[PDB]
DNA sequence: ATACTAAGATAG
């Protein structure tokens, strides 16, 4: 058994860093040790609410509790950091920040995620370079990239069991014609290529599309001056939601998860057209792609990105297995919708193939695996 | 152009 402390430096992004982090802490604790969430609340963002962890996680200002940060980080065996300042901080924080490293005890393991793949990150990251200097152990998503003592790859993973006996509804409670997009407001996350196929297909045939998580950023302005038909709801006005026939998309800001989980466990199709370029691209799937098999639904994933991904076991594409996942092409949207249809009027099908999605999902990211692959490289 | 990005003010 051991402490350990999981430092989000950053703050508290409410996505993929912190989910990654409250799925880190959910494994280890599973195995037995003593885990403390720790992030630096100099900074604020807005999916704060977005995971539930305000009854465990411990907030920290940098720029002026240093001392409460430096107790808190020495105390334990094992320091994980997940993120480390932005550069929108002030010198107070990204310098007290630069101090912690330097007076982290000698004895502690100090263990780096690099969870950003963009050339683009790093660039907004500060203190990097020092975290490099005084880790022990370092993981990337990728090794061609960007990024590149010893670098070792890691997967995102997620309990994907636990997610399954949580929200896995009965076939017979899908409603085939919902058709549910998730992710945020930055292009590589699909969202034209939804409201397209929504317009060129979904709606027609009377079917209904949602997409959740919007996020009505700067972002959102290109949306609006390309004069693409919505509806906007938030979290308190998703009553208000018209899930009629040929209606424009329906759009839900930033969501709730666990709520997100649940109406995605009802919905006949669930979409992730996240589309990264393969530099970055190794066998990490992102949180939301994990979701969808695990909910109970028909996964609609990005037909390239299967392409560039391995799967964790033989190495090999995505693609290149019966996942029973609808590859969605850009370059053929109605064939996509041939295989939609299809399984969307023989429930029984439907529920023979989004079984082969979770089982496949599950061998490739769940932390039963992923976790103690990365747990032996810690204490190796 | 194209791809990526919560910038910033205010109410509660
Ligand atoms: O408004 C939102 C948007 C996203 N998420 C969750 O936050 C995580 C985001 O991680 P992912 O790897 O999907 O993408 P990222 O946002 O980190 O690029 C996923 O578990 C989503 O379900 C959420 O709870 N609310």
């Amino acid at each position: 058994s051991m402490r350990i402390c999981i430092f989000m430096a950053r703050g508290l992004e409410g996505c993929g860093v912190t989910k990654f982090s409250l799925e880190q802490r959910d494994w280890f604790i599973k195995n037995g040790h003593e885990v403390t969430l720790v992030y630096a609340k100099d900074k604020s963002f807005t999916r704060t609410s977005s995971h539930d962890h305000k009854s465990f996680s411990i907030p920290v200002i940098l720029a002026k509790e240093y001392d409460k940060a430096l107790k808190l980080v020495n105390d334990c065996d094992i320091l994980i950091i997940n993120s480390v300042p932005a550069t929108s901080v002030q010198e107070a924080t990204i310098n007290n920040y630069k101090k912690l490293l330097d007076n982290i005890k000698p004895s502690i393991r100090v263990v780096v995620y690099q969870h950003d793949h963009s050339v683009l990150s790093l660039r907004r990251n500060l203190g990097l370079e020092e975290t490099v200097r005084r880790a022990d152990v370092i993981f990337s998503h990728s090794d061609n990239g960007d990024f590149n003592p010893t670098v070792y790859n890691f997967q995102p993973p997620m309990d994907i069991v636990k997610v399954r006996s949580t929200y896995w509804k009965d076939v017979s409670e899908i409603n085939m014609n919902i058709n549910r997009w998730i992710g945020r407001t930055t292009t590589w996350k699909g969202f034209y290529q939804m409201f397209d196929f929504h317009e060129k297909f979904l709606k027609p045939a009377g079917k209904s599309t949602v997409m959740e998580g919007l996020e009505r950023s700067p972002a959102f302005i290109a949306i609006k001056e390309k004069g693409i038909p919505y509806e906007y709801y938030g979290n308190r006005e998703i009553d208000k939601m018209n899930l009629a026939p040929n209606q424009p998309a329906q759009i839900l800001d930033c969501y709730i998860n666990s709520e997100m989980l649940e109406r995605m466990s009802k919905s006949g199709f669930g979409y992730q057209l996240s589309k990264l370029n393969q530099k970055y691209l190794q066998r990490s799937l992102e949180y939301t792609h994990l979701e969808l098999g695990a909910c109970g639904t028909i996964p609609v994933f990005w037909k390239s990105t299967g392409e560039n991904l391995k799967f964790r076991v033989d190495n090999t594409p995505l693609t290149s297995h019966d996942s029973g996942i609808i590859w969605f092409d850009e370059n053929d949207m109605e064939s996509t919708f041939e295989r939609i249809k299809e399984l969307s009027s023989d429930r029984a099908l439907y529920d023979r193939e989004r079984e082969k999605a979770y089982e496949f999902l599950y061998q490739h990211q769940d932390s039963s695996f992923c976790f103690k692959e990365q747990f032996d490289i810690i204490t190796k």
